[PDB]
């Protein structure tokens, strides 16, 4: 009869031991009535919201109750390479491995989820992701909407397809190793069309795009404004007022959204304008959770000022590095093909091994070769081009926040130009202004790669280190 509520993420803290306890493990979900097969962060599906807090260290056990190998990667925390979970980072099924996590970063939104050499996009279709709340001195004195799944709300964004027996229909084939995989139902904390009751006054949503591949565009079913006050690495400078929000694979945006009167509303996505994306329902707005208006207590506020944003520093002397992003054409021919005979039009409406078939500067990813040493605690000029490339490429640096210089041919859009961990690619050149506070050997090494999940999987990903110059 009713909208299920919007399942919220607990707040995991750590312990009188200074400890956190992450078990990985397979159980079931329900979706449109029909059980599946899903693995969960401490549950079923998804994750918990770990909750830390600058100038403090947390240790992390996890234990990996799967029977395939897994890693965790803390995506948008400035952490050395040892405890940063890539595909180096092995867990053994039914073994544990444990993390200290020293936390020197502003108050953000991060995420975690495997990074499982050339199976990460599996692993997170089948549930696995986690939230993670940093907090510092800086932000408690805003006094934004600050109540847990009240007023405070995670939104973690996800579409899949299923089979006709109910189970997730994960692949990657030639079709999604181009193009990525997509489904046709949308998920909202693991939810079908939720809704969520709002305390009248400001709703902060902490909203997180975890697709393997599709592009979202937020916006509220009766054109509300939306108030970004953050993005990947925590808060901007003052809010900016958006009509419409794309949010990249992975990236995190806070907004605020006015709750007033007693009528609900919709929190919707926008058809984008990515191959394989616009396909009946996501030809059309389509809504991601319903929003309740209520009566209780709620003093949040939206401040004129949030943050300071340090200038950008001269870009003269700085070590520039090209990272060149393709696809063997052969796999962009093949892949468009069958999305083409399967789909027809729609699926450019509004524009063999294919295992090593994505690549940045000619090579595929080589987890035992390093492609270069960055120095630590200095700023370099990354410029990441997509030119010659059709495809969407959400970039993910591992091991810090940076700043956009361009993004795809223009400066960053104002909600864009605060601390980042992913710039948007798409056939031109991005750059980015990036420094490595912590170290990163050989044997535990940062990634960059594209966060369309099946194309990191099927090469479209280097290793670096980071050490004292």
């Amino acid at each position: 009869a009713e909208r299920p509520t919007l399942p919220i993420p607990d707040l995991l803290t750590t312990d009188a031991r200074n400890r956190i306890q992450l078990t990985i493990g397979a159980g079931q979900s329900t979706f449109g009535g029909k059980t599946a097969t899903t693995w969960g962060y401490n549950g079923n599906l998804l994750g918990p919201a770990v909750k830390l807090q600058r100038g403090k260290a947390v240790t992390v056990d996890i234990y990996n109750q799967l029977t395939e190998e897994t890693t965790l990667h803390w995506h948008g925390l400035e952490v050395p390479g040892e405890v940063d979970g890539g595909p180096q980072g092995i867990i053994p099924p039914g073994g544990k491995r444990s993390v200290t996590l020293n936390v020197d970063q502003p108050a953000a939104t991060c995420w975690f989820h495997p990074h499982q050499h050339g199976k990460t996009g599996r692993q997170v279709a089948m549930g696995l992701a986690g939230l993670v709340v940093i907090e510092d001195d800086e932000i408690l004195k805003l006094m934004l909407p600050k109540q847990w799944g009240i007023d405070d709300v995670p939104v973690i964004v996800q579409d899949k397809k299923f089979s006709a027996d109910g189970q997730i229909d994960y692949q990657l084939d030639v079709m999604t190793a181009a193009v990525g995989w997509f489904g046709d139902t949308l998920l909202t904390n693991g939810a079908i069309y939720p809704q969520h009751a709002a305390p009248r006054g400001w709703l902060r949503l902490r909203l997180l795009n975890g697709c393997n591949a599709r592009s979202l565009n937020f916006a509220t079913s009766d054109n509300r404004p939306l108030y970004v006050i953050a993005s990947d690495g925590g808060l901007l400078p003052e809010p900016v007022k958006v009509s419409e929000l794309p949010v990249l694979m992975g990236e995190r945006f806070e907004v605020l959204v006015e709750v007033n009167d007693n009528k609900p509303f919709d929190l919707v996505t926008l058809p984008v304008s990515q191959m394989g994306m616009a396909i009946a329902p996501f030809d059309k707005p389509h809504p991601v959770m319903r929003i309740q208006p209520i009566a209780i207590s709620a003093s949040g506020a939206l401040p004129d000022t949030l943050s300071s944003l340090p200038a950008l520093p001269s870009l003269e002397g700085l070590t520039v590095r090209k990272l060149q992003l393709s696809m063997d054409p052969i796999l962009d021919m093949m892949g468009m093909q069958m999305l083409m005979e399967k789909y027809g039009d729609q699926a450019m409406a509004g524009m063999f091994d294919f295992h090593h078939a994505n690549k940045i500067n000619g090579q595929a990813f080589d987890m035992n070769k390093p492609m270069f040493a960055a120095a630590k605690g200095q700023y370099e000029r990354w410029v990441i081009s997509g030119v010659g490339d059709m495809m969407l490429h959400p970039f993910h640096i591992h091991g810090t926040q940076f700043r956009i210089l361009s993004e795809n041919g223009k400066p960053p859009a104002a909600h864009r130009a605060g601390w980042k961990d992913t710039v948007k690619v798409e056939g031109n050149v991005s750059e980015v202004l990036v420094k490595f506070n912590h170290d990163a050997p050989k044997e535990h090494a940062y990634m960059a790669h594209c966060h369309l999940l099946e194309h990191e999987d099927t090469g479209m990903m280097l290793g670096f280190t980071v050490k004292d110059p």
